[PDB]
């Protein structure tokens, strides 16, 4: 008794730490709920810094600690992303400014652009960049992503 097909693009600065973790977490959630076939899921970066790279090894390891694997390779957000995804969910205030600016530069913007943390029941609005941190920072990002992803899934139609 089908749920309509929906799409989400997680966005961070580099697409190596936060948005690959958010994507993988969301993918695991929808697979646990047997509705993976009803979602199109991707991640992408504001910048072109890391294009082609697999996620930061700390992020891959964080995900493996929680039984999750990812085959993502970094890519930059494109004009076409704004036209094709239903939701673009980003990590911090800087990502939000940059995506709202990019969306102004395109003619077709279907995507609703939001902070992923706006979905957190625990009200942690910002998912802070762990790149210069340690494994515990990646774990904090993981746990934030779990909360936000879970809430988003139950609100999004």
């Amino acid at each position: 008794a089908e749920q309509a097909t929906k799409s989400v693009l997680f966005v961070c600065l580099g697409n190596i730490c936060r948005s690959p973790i958010a994507e993988a977490v969301f993918r695991k959630l929808v697979t646990d709920q047997n509705i993976s076939e009803n979602w199109v899921i991707d991640s992408g970066a504001v910048s072109d810094w890391n294009v082609g790279r697999s996620p930061d090894p700390r992020a891959v390891s964080c995900l493996r600690n929680h039984g999750i694997h990812t085959a993502h390779k970094a890519r930059q957000i494109t004009k076409e992303d704004f036209a094709t995804f239903d939701y673009i969910l980003c990590m911090d205030e800087s990502n939000l400014r940059d995506l709202n600016r990019k969306s102004n530069q395109v003619k077709t913007c279907k995507a609703k652009i939001e902070l992923l943390g706006s979905y957190d029941p625990q009200k942690q609005l910002i998912i802070e960049d762990p790149y210069y941190g340690n494994d515990s920072d990646f774990e904090t990002v993981y746990q934030q992503c779990v909360r936000c992803c879970r809430a988003f899934l139950e609100k999004a139609h």
